[PDB]
C-alpha cells in the first residue's frame, strides 16, 4: 500500500549559477524531479543517486536532505525522500522513462514543475544554500557486548552484522562524496570505515579526542577537534561512539539553530552535516543501512 522512493533536485553550476534539472516522461506527458523506487536492501540516498544516473545520465553528489513527500497513487501511497544533488559529470541521454531534460534557473523550474509536491521540494531547496560541504558522522557498527569480551575492550572488533554494516556504508557514504576518513581510537570505529578506506584508497586518521572516555572528560577539546576537521578541504567521515555523537550533534544544531527532521543514534547510523561557508545548514539522520 505504501511505495517507498527517493529522488533529488539535481543542480549544476552553469558558470556558481544554479540551474536545476527537470525531466519529461512521455508515459504521463509530465515534468517532474528524478526519483524512483528503492531496490531490496537499498537505502534512500543510494537509490536517489542511482535514479539521478538512470533518469538524467549525470553523476552527482548528494548534499542536504529536502524532506519527504506523500501523495496517493492507484496502488495506495507514494512516499519519497528528496536530496539536493550537485552534478559532477555525465550528460543526458534519453532512456525508457525520460525523453527530455531541461536545465532552468529555479524560478523557471518552479513554473515547469506541474506537481504540487515537487514545487514544495524545490521551495525547500531554495530556502538554504546548496553548494555545501558535508561532514558524515557515523556510529560504528555492531560489535557484540562489552560484558562478553575477554581482552582490552578497545580491541573489541565488529561482529558479523557490523562487518556487513561496514560494507553497506561504502555506497551510502560515497553517495555524499566522502573523501577523507577519521575514526575514534577504537578498533570497532576503524573497522567500520575500513571498507570505505579500501574503496577510496585513503588512510584513516586516528582521533584520541573523540572516544567516549575522552569526550566524557573534555567535551570542549572534542568540539574544537570536530570544527577543525570540518574546516579542512574535502568531505570527512568521522566514525565514533554512541555516547559521543548525540552530544556533538545537539551542540552544533543548537549553536546554528538547525532543527533535524529525523533523529536516532543506532550503531551504523550516519548524521549528514551540511556546511556552507563554515555554518551548519542541515543535520540529516540516516538509519543504519540494514534497518528501515
Ligand atoms: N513524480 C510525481 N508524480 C506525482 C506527484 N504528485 C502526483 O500526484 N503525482 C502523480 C503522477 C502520476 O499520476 C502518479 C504516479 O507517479 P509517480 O511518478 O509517483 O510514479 P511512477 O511509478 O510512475 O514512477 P516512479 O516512482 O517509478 O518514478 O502520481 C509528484 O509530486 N511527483
Ligand atoms: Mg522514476
Amino acid at each position: 500500500h505504501t511505495v517507498r522512493a527517493a529522488g533529488a533536485v539535481l543542480w549544476r553550476d552553469a558558470s556558481a549559477t544554479v540551474e536545476v534539472a527537470v525531466i519529461h516522461r512521455p508515459r504521463y506527458d509530465d515534468w517532474s524531479l528524478p526519483k524512483g523506487k528503492l531496490d531490496q536492501g537499498e537505502t534512500e540516498p543510494v537509490a536517489a543517486a542511482r535514479e539521478i544516473h538512470e533518469e538524467t545520465g549525470h553523476t552527482a553528489v548528494l548534499g542536504r536532505r529536502l524532506g519527504r513527500v506523500t501523495y496517493p497513487i492507484p496502488q495506495g501511497t507514494k512516499r519519497v525522500w528528496y536530496w539536493a544533488a550537485k552534478s559532477t559529470g555525465g550528460d543526458f541521454s534519453p532512456n525508457d522513462e525520460v525523453d527530455k531534460l531541461v536545465w532552468l534557473p529555479v524560478d523557471a523550474a518552479m513554473d515547469q514543475l506541474q506537481y504540487p509536491d515537487d514545487r514544495k521540494v524545490l521551495r525547500r531547496f531554495v530556502k538554504r544554500p546548496v553548494d555545501t560541504k558535508t561532514v558524515l558522522v557515523v556510529r560504528h557498527g555492531t560489535a557484540g557486548r562489552r560484558s562478553r569480551y575477554k581482552g582490552d575492550d578497545r580491541k573489541r572488533p565488529l561482529d558479523k552484522r557490523g562487518r556487513a554494516q561496514a560494507e553497506a556504508l561504502v555506497a551510502q557514504l560515497m553517495a555524499f562524496g566522502a573523501t577523507t576518513l577519521y575514526a575514534a581510537d577504537r578498533v570497532r570505529c576503524h573497522q567500520t570505515i575500513e571498507p570505505l578506506a579500501q574503496e577510496l584508497d585513503q588512510l584513516i586518521h586516528n582521533e584520541p579526542l573523540l572516544t567516549e572516555e575522552a569526550y566524557a572528560a573534555d567535551h570542549k577539546a572534542a568540539r574544537k577537534r570536530l570544527l577543525e576537521i570540518a574546516g579542512r578541504p574535502g568531505n570527512p567521515v568521522i566514525c565514533t561512539q554512541g555516547k559521543v555523537i548525540p552530544g556533538l550533534i545537539e551542540w552544533w544544531c543548537e549553536r546554528a539553530k538547525v532543527r533535524p527532521e529525523t533523529t536516532g543514534n543506532r550503531k551504523g547510523s550516519t548524521w549528514v552535516l551540511s556546511l556552507s561557508d563554515g555554518e551548519l545548514v542541515g543535520a540529516d539522520y540516516l538509519s543504519p543501512p540494514d534497518e528501515k
